[PDB]
């Protein structure tokens, strides 16, 4: 049988790889690779293709007398077969982070926290007023005891000085309200706002919060082509004013935000903090546990299972942590789309829906495999052959998950 699981295991991870390989040209040709739902996606494509080639390398290590040689590119294949299994993990973990922050925070939040900043504790402003959050006034009493109850009133529970992210939220969508009352009551603003879609909308109030109202209304020509859906030309009249001058990046993602009608301008720079997750740190992870076996466990390429001393756990551990947080993070979101989210039915939590639905499904397939690891008749035969497809496959489960979110 032991013949037949090998084969069987050739014979799905030349699938898996194949799949995976599809799947990442698929994302590349994709113009919505700019999203960073798909930036996810093709990083966590690419982190399950690394490890199924190095499983074929990994194959060569195996024969004795080089296992037990343990020469010095073997132990780089283990090392490197191992590095690109904690990568699998935190790029899974990657997707889980943006899932449970998709549903929690607002795009126009996160767009607002990278060009005016997030402060969670009060401070005061440039002309001395107290202010939390993303440029949200308290009040103008000079007395800080004053204003922790003034916040108080604003968040409806005593804050002593420090608000939750999630209530920085609700301060700030209770703001783009005020902005959104101020835009149509403006003569000038309101044609224009009406005839925008909601991304756009969103670089108008952008606007709004660092000019005011009397500020944006100001740029007639841009303005009018904005209304006449000509972004290109809105786009050139745009940089002309100083705003651009003074605040350049800022400026050029909001300017880029009207051109494409996308959030391009604004992914780009939340992707590298995804990026870190999952390439970023697990490479000092395995660069400890290659120190850990240099030590105390140099033999046989670094893969000999010796009961013995845990250095596995060194890179085993942080991917069981970062399986338990996402199990956190499910459970949150989970409980959100039935307990706010029942009725909303808005593209963003359609897109939830059908994310978590796919999470439910492929948590099974990859889990069960780890299940059966820990516990050891024809039916032991159904085991060794269960396992030897599971594991093999994992890479074309991984493939057709990703194609289904994206759709
Ligand atoms: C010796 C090696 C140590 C090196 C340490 C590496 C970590 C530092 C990395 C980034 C710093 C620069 C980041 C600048 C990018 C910020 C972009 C942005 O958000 O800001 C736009 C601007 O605020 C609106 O005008
Ligand atoms: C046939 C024998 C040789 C073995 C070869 C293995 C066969 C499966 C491999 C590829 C399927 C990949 C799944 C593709 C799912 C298509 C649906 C899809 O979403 O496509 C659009 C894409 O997401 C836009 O970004
Ligand atoms: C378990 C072994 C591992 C091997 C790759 N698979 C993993 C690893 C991780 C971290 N998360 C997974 O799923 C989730 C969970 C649990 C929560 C959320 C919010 C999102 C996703 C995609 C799977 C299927
Ligand atoms: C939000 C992610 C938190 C990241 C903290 C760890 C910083 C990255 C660690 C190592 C990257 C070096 C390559």
């Amino acid at each position: 049988h032991y013949h037949v699981a090998a084969i069987i295991n050739y014979l799905g991870h030349c699938i898996s790889l194949v799949a995976l390989l599809v799947a990442f040209v698929l994302f590349l040709r994709a113009r919505s690779i700019r999203c960073l739902r798909n930036i996810i996606h093709a990083n966590l494509i690419a982190a399950f293709i690394l490890r199924n080639a190095t499983w074929f390398v990994v194959q060569l290590t195996m024969s004795p007398e080089v296992h037990q040689s343990n020469v010095g590119w073997c132990r780089l294949v283990t090392a490197a077969y191992n590095y690109f299994h904690v990568t699998n993990f935190f790029w899974m973990f990657g997707e889980g982070c943006y899932l449970h922050t998709a549903i929690v925070l607002t795009n126009i939040f996160e767009m607002l926290r990278i060009d005016e900043g997030l402060r969670l504790k009060i401070y005061k402003d440039t002309e001395g007023y107290y202010t939390i959050g993303i440029g949200h006034l308290l009040t103008k009493s000079p007395s800080l005891s004053v204003a922790k109850s003034e916040l108080d009133k604003a968040i409806g529970r005593n804050s002593n000085g420090v608000i939750t992210k999630d209530e920085a939220e609700k301060l700030f969508n209770q703001d783009v309200d005020a902005a959104v009352r101020g835009i149509l009551r403006n003569a000038k603003l309101k044609p224009v706002y009406d005839s925008l879609d909601a991304v756009r909308r969103s670089a108008l109030i952008n606007m709004v919060f660092q000019m005011g109202e009397t500020g944006v209304a100001g740029f007639t020509n841009s303005l009018r082509m904005l209304q006449q859906k000509r972004w290109d030309e809105a786009a050139v009249n745009l940089a002309k004013s100083r705003w651009y001058n003074q605040t350049p990046n800022r400026a050029k993602r909001v300017i880029a935000t009207f051109r494409t009608g996308t959030w391009d301008a604004y992914d780009r720079l939340r992707a590298w903090m995804f990026i870190c997750i999952g390439w970023g740190v697990p490479f000092p992870i395995i660069v400890a546990w290659a120190i850990g076996k240099l030590y105390y466990d140099n033999e046989k390429c670094w893969a000999g299972k010796r009961p013995g001393v845990y250095t596995d756990y060194i890179y085993q551990g942080p991917m069981a942590l970062v399986l338990l947080i996402n199990f956190i993070f499910l459970f949150n979101i989970v409980r959100i789309l039935m307990t706010k989210l029942r009725a909303s039915t808005t593209s963003e939590t359609i897109q939830a829906r059908k994310a978590v639905k796919a999470t439910l499904v492929l948590l099974p397939l990859l889990g069960i495999t780890y299940m059966l690891a820990f516990v050891n008749e024809v039916s032991r035969v159904v085991f060794i052959y269960f396992n030897a497809f599971l594991e093999s496959f994992q890479g074309f489960f991984v493939s057709v998950f990703a194609c289904f979110l994206n759709s």
